[PDB]
């Protein structure tokens, strides 16, 4: 599970700002990046946009924490988030 | 999306307990089963696969579908993303009705 | 299971090439658009210029368009993958 | 992703102990496992029953090749038979085990 409420970091949205509507930027940024070979090594998400979870993932809600399941079984909740922010990051960076 | 607590039909943890080598549990089978009704052609019909669920075996949703919780949440989304929990819980029990007639 | 080469109608080719900005080539565009009307609720019912390898499409998201297809649709597929194509493009 | 695919003689010999048919068997414990913490590591493929990819996986082809490209995108076909082979084999000592 990931927690209600989320934020980038400022870097992500900087990277959004060089790259629509920033929520769906971030489905298509993540399943840009888990498709490719990068994953979440162990941060803080000081974005100025905080946005509800359903806000965030829409209908691709399941998917996302299902695949973070998948590819990280090993993270408990706290550092999903980070992630999560992780492989938007890395797909920007890849769009 | 699944409600917390949930059950089957009668007759299908009928068949569910029926189920008992490949050693077989009912939560089990029912796993099982729902797997093997994804991955076949059949899909539910809400108006005309939707049964009351009047079974005597209720339990937790992570009791019932243990590792495959996400799993099943996803697929039962993709496949019929129409339902809200209300029918969801009948198109699980479909497939697991299904998938148990399959199975044996 | 989809077939190698694949092309779109001369419509949604269109609208996938109008789809510029936010610097996109039309076959992100199509990956976009696919997602987008595959994360919708809009479901399938039964001559563009662009033939393309299955690769060259669809890319990263290969697996996963033919997973999300097999899954949703039990080939006639590639007028299912234009379809959501259409389906996401507008939106 | 090889056309064809087997099992270790070991994983085969498990298959037995647990007791329904092969390939669907295979599918259940690969998704039981894969649905688990276990992971791949780097054995030798040495089974008896020999089919094709089609007869294994069946409908559950592009779900198995999507699972294994996620997990393991690094990997080309060599090792990724071997990848599913040790989901398939920890599956069943996971559905033998409870």
């Amino acid at each position: 599970m990931l927690p209600n409420r989320m934020a980038l970091s400022r870097q992500t949205e900087d990277q959004l700002k060089k790259l629509i509507t920033p929520n769906i930027a971030a489905r298509l940024a993540f399943f840009r990046s888990v498709e490719s070979e990068f994953r979440y090594s162990p941060k803080k998400l000081d974005g100025t946009l905080v946005l509800d979870k359903i806000t965030w993932l829409g209908e691709t809600l399941q998917a996302t924490e299902l695949v973070l399941k998948m590819l990280y079984p090993q993270l408990e909740q706290k550092a999903l988030i980070k992630a999560w922010a992780a492989h938007v990051e890395d797909g920007i960076a890849a769009l």
